[PDB]
RNA sequence: ACAU
DNA sequence: CGATGT
């Protein structure tokens, strides 16, 4: 209904998809960028906003933060609540570091706890989350 | 259909 | 127009 503005957004930018993917977490209510992930030679959009919430959470739990997480990706919210990222990327030599982070990802969500509510970004009534990274 |  | 996902 209402944006809880005291939050942090999170977002994956790609060139192609599957193509290079990156990710970055903001502050909600500034838009001051937190974190920015070095771009990743070859992944999908599920996969990216996947790690960008994982990173969230990591973030917070790190500095006692009790925020909660927006992300726009119905995908990666059910991932990350399953703690098992169903991508259908091929695994190769070519995926072979997206897949390492993910796999690295979901060790983490099995070794550890949060309270963190993970928030579903209403794009349809509020616009595009302030993560975005501009490019469609 | 919906979400990216 | 193409892709990733539930
Ligand atoms: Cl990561
Ligand atoms: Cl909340
Ligand atoms: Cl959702
Ligand atoms: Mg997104
Ligand atoms: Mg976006
Ligand atoms: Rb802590
Ligand atoms: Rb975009
Ligand atoms: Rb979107
Ligand atoms: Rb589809």
């Amino acid at each position: 209904e209402e944006i809880i503005w005291e939050s942090l957004s999170v977002d994956v930018g790609s060139q192609g998809n599957p193509g290079i993917v990156e990710y970055k977490g903001v502050d909600t209510k500034t838009g001051e960028v937190l974190f920015e992930r070095e771009p990743i030679p070859i992944g999908t959009n599920n996969m990216g906003e996947f790690l960008a919430i994982v990173h969230g959470l990591r973030y917070l739990k790190e500095r006692n933060s009790r925020k909660p997480i927006y992300s726009d990706s119905q995908t990666a919210i059910k991932w990350v609540k399953d703690k098992k990222a169903k991508s259908t990327l091929v695994r190769n030599e070519e995926t072979a570091l997206i897949w390492k982070l993910v796999d690295e990802a979901e060790e983490w969500l099995n070794t550890h706890t949060y309270e963190t509510p993970i928030l579903k970004w209403q794009t349809d009534k509020w616009g595009e989350i302030k993560a975005d990274y501009g490019r469609k």
